[PDB]
């Protein structure tokens, strides 16, 4: 944790693979499960894509679901309450009932630099999303997330190449590039601090589909927030 | 796997542009990158050497990659920005290194420095003596060659220790690769000389020299 707040503080990102340390059995098995959601997104070149938000304080650890704000609510309101302009399905049960879901949301957060102890005791907006890409056998430039922190966990690569993330500053100018390449290899990064942005993937075997499959979270300090309906 | 038993045994291994699969976002990339040796600065007579230079941070376990400043003494000029831009570069860089047979493990999680040269040899009517063996001073090497026009000779060779030649080779295809040992043999590659004397012999090369230092730090 204490190197991975200092290198986001210098340099912005922080990597984590998951060559440190990935399993006892039981984290495995829950590896194994959360993995397997990205199987049965709502089907949309190609992205299926879950999402939730959730209110988290750090000193607590208290993690609620926030209701889920319809799309029809959001656009005809003209106002997307901060989370994305986008229409997608919530997080599976069987996402939302897997411990590790919330362990990770609680311990990603220890490698973000909290500017101020005092943001510990406030609540946080956490947004969730699973995404899975595929490129079938037949990009976005640099940008943020409008959060303060996020973190990206590798959850599955299948047949895949290119991919590769990238990392820019304010100024637009590539400073870093790396690969996820294993099953939880993670960044860290602080999202006013650079942009980022993720190269294509394409397909290896070039008769086969090309599949990438992470879990993005993005933390945003939210002093006003109050606990709603779960 | 074969290059690196081929470097562990022998100090150094071939790969033959025909014995790599190469799809077209390859191919088209392959092109755009060795377009980039028309536009390289001069001075590094008989022989000329244009080239371009830039260092890279590089970690293997995550592939990270980034470009450090460009220091004007390896006054040789940096990576155009096309090259810079162009995936293929750092693709090669993290893929060649996968052929190295690094001695420990944990050295996957060190930084590595990683040299980055992009040579053009032009060779105009002869009138020039090959070097000698010697080293890079590196760990382990990869020449890739992006082009060879109207030249005769320049072929790679490869030294023992005891800087006696033990083999000799030429590359001459778009992506013909040389790996190396670079502690382990000695190397030199012989001077061109235009085929047609009337045209100039150019070959172009790209070179990535890999050191691992483990307490090299991110710059910014
Ligand atoms: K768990
Ligand atoms: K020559």
């Amino acid at each position: 944790q204490t190197e991975a707040r200092e290198e986001l503080r210098a340099n912005g990102y922080s990597l984590l693979p998951a060559d440190r340390l990935v399993i006892d059995a039981e984290l495995r098995q829950h590896v194994k499960e959360l993995a397997a959601e990205w199987e049965n997104l709502e089907t949309d070149r190609f992205r299926e894509r879950a999402y939730d938000r959730f209110f988290f304080v750090p000193r607590t650890g208290e993690v609620r679901l926030r209701p889920h704000r319809p799309y029809f609510q959001s656009m005809n309101a003209n106002d997307y309450a901060g989370g994305i302009d986008r229409d997608v399905a919530p997080l599976s049960r069987t996402t939302l009932a897997n411990p590790l879901l919330t362990r990770l949301l609680r311990a990603d957060f220890e490698n973000f630099p909290v500017p101020e102890e005092s943001w510990l005791d406030d609540p946080w907006d956490v947004q969730c999303h699973q995404f899975r890409i595929i490129s079938t056998p037949d990009p976005e430039g640099p940008h943020r997330d409008e959060v303060d922190f996020g973190v990206i966990h590798l959850m599955g690569r299948f047949n895949a190449a290119g991919g590769e993330s990238q990392v820019y500053s304010l100024e637009r100018e590539l400073v870093a590039e790396f690969c996820l390449t294993e099953q939880m290899d993670t960044m860290f990064w602080s999202d006013g601090q650079i942009l980022h942005a993720v190269r294509p993937i394409h397909p290896v075997d070039p008769t086969k589909a090309a599949v990438r499959d992470v879990l993005i979270m993005g933390y945003k300090h939210e002093p006003e927030l109050r606990r709603e309906e779960q």
